[PDB]
């Protein structure tokens, strides 16, 4: 049967290490593919790492220029958890340079988008076969979440965006079932710009924390009702800003508007908004993608004055991070859903231009009801070795 979001989130008192692939360190002397925009996603019988290959190995001569985001040599690949994305173990879900993927309890739906900027197209795969196609509607880089979608009784909402990344754009929430379109709605609510949403599901509701790439340093949020197939949007009210780059934390945040200070830029991120059991993720640095920390900010979503009450560093401010998204093992034993997340640890350009490539490795953590001691998890690769 299709999976149903019948549980609530487990109580988040800290974070335990879930998975790490040390891909760059290993790829230094093995056939590991160059990737970026990775995530984690589970099936009823296993969980896997996901990412957008660049169609070449790190050591390969074609790794030169992989700082680019959209080429005809990219594809959404998945591989064994904590293993590295190698040529020999990576499974291709579909061809394209923007994606999302999730299992509905019976089988898996995967979405890849490809094509020129003014004419991209999305192909929705289900049970590994192509089923539905959707052409651009704004003729400007049709794109998706870059992390797993979430399903409820067969219905799997997916947030897309087409248009300018630096101003008003055309965002849509598609409601799929068995890879077929049941309905779609244009974005509503007060979120003024949407991109790369990180979502999770609990108690028949789907929360997506996204990125306002044009004006908000606070992160927009879309909560979706998968049964009525309706949604609303707002901004995380809390003054604890979580995008990047971003201005310094104020004492009051903004609920229905973007907090200003930085324009046309950002990073994919996520949060878990569950009343007092709310945790936010953010790079430690306000100017670059360095370091990563989790911050317990009770009622962040609705309290425009909520400040940290607990925290945990995931990556030190002297190590590179990157995209970060949410996922959960909706098929684990237990009474509650265990909040998990991954952090893309970017290596190479533009920050490390001694090499001509841009890749990353993965770190993943899930929550614990215990108050576990913390440690930091850097990529671990030594750039000098690639010289
Ligand atoms: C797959 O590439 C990404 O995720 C890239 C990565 C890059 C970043 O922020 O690091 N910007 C994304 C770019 C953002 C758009 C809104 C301009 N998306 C696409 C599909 O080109
Ligand atoms: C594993 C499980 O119980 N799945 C149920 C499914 O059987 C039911 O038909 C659907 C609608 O109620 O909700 C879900
Ligand atoms: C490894 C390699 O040869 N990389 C080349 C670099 O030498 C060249 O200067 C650049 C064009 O500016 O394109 C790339």
């Amino acid at each position: 049967d299709f999976n149903n979001l019948t549980k609530g989130l487990c109580t988040i008192n800290s974070w335990h290490i879930y998975g790490k692939d040390n891909a760059v360190r290993i790829g230094e002397d093995s056939d590991v593919l160059v990737t970026r925009e990775p995530y984690v996603s589970c099936d009823p019988d296993e969980c896997r790492f996901y990412a957008l290959s660049q169609g070449t190995t790190i050591r390969g001569k074609h790794s030169n220029g992989t700082i680019h985001d959209r080429s005809q040599y990219r594809a959404l690949i998945s591989w064994p958890l904590s293993s590295p994305p190698t040529v020999y173990n990576s499974r291709v879900e579909c061809i394209g340079w923007s994606s999302t993927s999730c299992h509905d309890g019976k089988t898996r739906m995967s979405i890849c988008i490809s094509g020129p900027n003014n004419n991209a197209s999305a192909v929705i795969w289900y049970n590994r076969r192509p089923v539905t196609e959707i052409n651009t509607w704004a003729r400007n880089i049709l794109r998706t979440q870059e992390s797993e979608c979430v399903c409820h009784n067969g219905v799997c909402p997916v947030v897309f965006t087409d248009g300018s990344a630096t101003g008003p754009a055309e965002t849509r929430i598609y409601y799929f079932k068995e890879g077929k379109i049941l309905k779609w709605e244009p974005l509503a609510g007060t979120a003024k710009h949407i991109e790369e949403c990180s979502c999770y599901g609990e108690r028949a509701e789907i929360t997506c924390t996204c990125r306002d790439n044009w004006q908000g340093s606070n992160r927009p949020v879309i909560r979706i009702d998968p049964v009525a197939m309706t949604h609303t949007s707002q901004y995380i009210c809390s003054p604890v800003l979580t995008d990047n780059p971003r201005p310094n934390d104020p004492t009051v945040g903004k609920c229905n508007d973007p907090y200003p200070g930085n324009n046309n830029n950002g990073v994919k991120g996520f949060s878990y908004l569950d009343g007092v059991n709310t945790w936010l993720g953010r790079t430690i640095s306000i100017a670059s993608r360095s370091g990563y920390e989790m911050l317990k900010v009770p009622n962040a979503l609705t309290d425009d004055k909520s400040k940290p009450t607990q925290g945990q560093t995931i990556v030190l401010n002297t190590d590179w991070s990157g995209y970060s998204g949410s996922f959960m093992d909706y098929w684990a034993e237990g009474e509650c859903y265990r909040a998990c997340f991954y952090v893309e640890l970017i290596r190479g350009r533009p920050k490390e231009d001694k090499v001509w490539w841009t890749s990353n490795s993965i770190v993943s953590m899930c929550s614990s009801t215990e108050f576990l001691g913390q440690w930091d998890w850097p990529d671990g690769a030594k750039i000098e070795y690639f010289l």
